[PDB]
């Protein structure tokens, strides 16, 4: 049985970065080497602060760079080197052509597929980390048996990421499930376990699921499809909530509490965001669409309908409750970033609402305390951001003299306000829409105030 | 009980200004202020030179114009005032949600601001413009938000329904005068005080209270079955012209209905304006955002026949050009909505215009009264230069010209000189009649040697 | 009755057609007039177009009986017959556009006929004209009539771009259409007397106005027709394991239905074809018959299939990313033998590819190099449009070589010198069925050849 002793990973993005990381801390004796085509992320991995802030990442880091952990730029000596190769290259959308803003874009895998294949030689194993299409571990066996030369066994395997955004040291240490798809042949069964059994080094064997290549590729889309329809099927339930004076955190918690539904992303919210959830849900429904599956590619499409409905009909709220006119009206938008404690604002909610509002002329006053300035300007782009868009150091500024309040990002700050003073300086009549769920048990306090507090998945009193 | 004796108008703007202006004339116990944030329409009413011109507007203004009636002071006006009129206009939306049908409220948001600040005690607030419907809830919200001890602020209905052209006519004998307020103790009192106001003039017979919402709706459903009527006719002339039926008979026999009436029934080209699609489209928005699909496509249909009116008239010139009108000079007499004016907002002059420019015709176009320089600015988003010129004299647009077209109904139309016109028309020489005004020389135009066709007639 | 000697032609289609009637005609004057000098000019001189056999004929008669000049207005008083063989552009602007013809320079040609003429005269019409346009000339005729001034004709043309002199020797068919009337009658024996110098009398067909009109939009529509039905099949042969090839070749051996016309491709070209069942399609829809519109658009929406479906075959095998891929497109006019790339498969094919960012490699023996900057424009162009001198230089380091025209020398080229210096795997999408016979030997060598009609 072949055993790894030499890793390289070609992209060192928070997929191939926070992964080799931990697999250098849990197996001294094999040397990783993470490379990529981007000099200014070698640099920031070897200098004392990293280019992606995770919890407990520079414990790791330092305690293996040196030893076994190595950044470099010089990728084809690492491929050279190494007995497993990873494919840890960004897939984005197609922004063009056939499958615009669906299907994803297989450039970067292919320029590595034709490069490992080059700058090596005997038996390697490449597994591809990153998000790609189903079939695409086809392509890359296509070109490897197109590029053949004499004494060449490479083999590919899928062995897709599972990490969050904020618990990646915690997910990679103590994994929910580790994923290996590789081909039903013995040469394929080799190579897994050769895979499998780096992670038995910290792992156990029942976290450890092996599959077929394609099973591998399907089950990365299709685990955020569920947990996308999830809080869409949430988000449709407020909608009914506020129209049957239900209320959707009572519904949602009645839910959770069936072992068998679980209560794991039941939040309703104004919608989900991120650079995954829509990204990968898309990606689905284009596959089906070009598998003829129109009855699979529409059932998924409602996932993203819903949450396109989620939005519009939130900004539709405030609209309507400022007298379906907000030409020069001063409106607080508090939060930017797609959920709490981060600074990422991809495919935010917020962007949305803003454009929303932007479209009625108003003039919105910005604040969030980790999204910078800069980001703001770029995501409410294509001249119309300096006329309607103003960023504001602190929420009270955004609130001198504001119609409305509207919540788009659940920061824990935006709860413990001192709402006494915004109301002094708002004019009246004053709104909050919490489009998070923020300020549940101060409805009867902000109401004696003399706000008007409308909130997702409540109906309205009076 | 309440008794009114000062009155503040907020907008001079051809509503709030000739209403106040009678309202004065007939009242002159009653002190009259209407206010405007434009200091040149204040000067301009104070001079000698007013900036609308009705008829008869002179002789009402200097009666009253130093006595009880005066014109920038808005927040004295609203504080020494028991009535205040909303005289603003609202116009309609050209961005966000119901971009070109819903009705912008920032005018009247405005006024209900700056009324709740500059006020004290017992008022009687009065929309006079042309609001949405639930608008004076939007009022109301605000008055209660911003709410003062002592503060008994009332919210009243009562839209205008005057012409452009019989302005102070329809306002001396008007065929009925509508209040709305709610159906409270305190509401009723301001209703017959606005009540009385008219009863210096109007007989009482002739105004009706109703609630603050039917107010509203009336307003906007009265602008609509006016323009169903035209819409409804212009339906038959199409059906007229492929049965050989004539429009204007069967417009003659429906008219001659007690129930139905023989005003409104002149098949035209399309009806124009700055009311009758604005309210159309504005009602067709109201049902659609309370949940009413099946009220607004039947409204909708008013505006698809009107346009399908304007469209159609537009293809029998082409059709008849031999589908080619490229570099071809076309004489396009009249341009306004409507005759005896110089409103070309909504004029159906402008639709078929431009039908006929994306063909690359040359448009000569003249109108007795429309300036220059309006007929440029609604031709426009490069295409104007190329394709429009304007003449001075009907003559001077049909100089080699293929075809004349008729798009208002303007009187002197009727007396030309087709014998010199032809002479100088490219043959075939074609005459277009979208008003019906030339009904009694069809077999003089035929002998001269034009094909004249026309709305609602078989060819 | 009368007999006609001297012979107008407006537009110089009418080049050729007038210049058989001089070399077939020596005792009758031909003199074909245009507006544009550069045009007229051009034939006087040792010929702006280049048709087989055109040269012999020209010089043959330039000077005795065919002469070519720019005053029209002493050449329609003079002629005894006028022809009217002015370009009828498709609209572009106005109710129409895309579909209905632009008839400006027939109206300018029947006010200056009209205009310059007087007594006894043929006007016929040469050109691609729509339904009904000889009411309208008949109509400017009768607005503008002048004391004793009296003929519209419809002769439209059937000659193919590259066999013109040789099919109006022998044309298969000389129609001829006019009035029912004693008058029209006259004037369609007189244009037949024209014909009969050269062309027996059972090839001479002779109908009425209306019906030689759509007779010359339904012909080239009952071709393109057949183009797109062996096109659906081809997509079905790729479905089911069978040979389009094998079909059409059962199908064409039927009398009834005959072999001309049914190669499968990658989609008809041409300046006809989809210009006329386009007008007949927007005729149908202005007649009220809706029906009829969409039984003849289907041959416009299944030529628009076969492109589009080739061009994704392309992608889908390049693993759905041709971004800075270098692609060969071989062949950019829309048939063989021949320089002209109005409406040409190969535009659109490459037009697909440049929407995914692809750099192409283009290469035609015929077609200029400053025609493909042209037709690939609306700053795009520059970024991924390369024009190769030569083949070979367009296959380069290329993933994938493209054929969309049949060309003969692409049948002889040295594939096995081509994959050396392709990237792997290397691919051929044969879009003209010209490789029909090398697809063992392709294979043998190293490449994945596709092609329309067969199955991978
Ligand atoms: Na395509």
């Amino acid at each position: 049985m072949f055993e790894i002793k030499k890793i390289c990973c070609i992209g060192a993005g928070y997929v191939g970065g926070p992964t080799c990381s931990v697999i250098a801390h849990m197996c001294p004796e094999i040397r990783v080497t993470v490379v990529d085509v981007n000099e200014s992320r070698i640099n920031a991995w070897n200098s004392p602060t990293l280019p992606i802030y995770e919890p407990g990442l520079k414990e790791v880091v330092e305690s293996c760079r040196g030893k076994n952990l190595f950044f470099s730029t010089n990728i084809d000596d690492a491929i050279k080197e190494a007995d497993l190769v990873f494919i840890s290259v960004n897939t984005p959308t197609k922004t063009y052509g056939m499958g615009k803003g669906r299907a994803l874009d297989l450039k970067y895998i292919e320029a590595c597929a034709r490069r490992i294949v080059q700058n090596s030689n005997g038996y390697k194993i490449v597994t591809e980390k990153s998000t790609v299409p189903v079939r695409a571990a086809e392509s890359i066996r296509r070109i490897f048996d197109a590029n053949t030369k004499p004494n060449l066994n490479l083999q590919v395997l899928s062995n897709p990421e599972f990490l969050a955004e904020g618990t990646a040291i915690k997910d990679l240490k103590n994994p929910d499930r580790v994923l290996i798809g590789g081909d039903e042949t013995p040469e394929g069964q080799r190579a897994v376990q050769a895979l499998c059994a780096v992670y038995e080094h910290w792992v156990p064997r029942e976290k450890i699921l092996t599959t077929n290549t394609w099973s591998s590729e399907l089950s990365k889309l299709a685990a955020n499809a569920f947990l996308a329809q999830r809080i869409s099927s949430i988000n449709s339930i407020s909608a009914l909530c506020e129209a049957t004076g239900a209320d959707v955190e009572e519904v949602a918690t009645a839910i959770g509490m069936d072992q068998r539904i679980g209560n794991k992303f039941l939040k309703a919210s104004v919608g989900f965001g991120g650079s995954c959830f829509q990204k990968d849900v898309l990606n689905l429904v284009y596959l089906c669409e070009a598998l003829n599956l129109p009855e699979v590619a529409r059932y998924w499409q409602q996932v993203i309908d819903m949450n396109d409905y989620q939005r519009r009909r939130f900004a539709s709220r405030i609209i309507d409750s400022l007298f379906n006119t907000v030409t020069d009206k001063k409106i607080a938008i508090l939060g930017f970033a797609f959920k709490k404690d981060t600074g990422d604002t991809r495919e935010s909610s917020s962007i949305y609402i803003s454009k929303y509002l932007m479209d009625e002329g108003a003039h919105l006053h910005i604040y969030d305390p980790k999204v910078p300035r800069e980001q703001i300007v770029v995501d409410l782009s294509h001249d119309q951001v300096s006329r309607l868009v103003t960023i504001s150091k602190d929420p009270y500024e955004a609130c001198d003299g504001a119609h409305a309040v509207v919540i788009c990002t659940e920061w824990d700050m935006f709860k413990e306000l001192d709402y006494e003073r915004i109301h002094k300086k708002m004019l009246k009549p004053a709104f909050i829409f919490d489009g998070r769920r923020v300020l549940d048990g101060l409805h009867n306090e902000l109401q004696t105030i003399g706000f008007q507090i409308e909130t997702i998945g409540k109906k309205v009193s009076s």
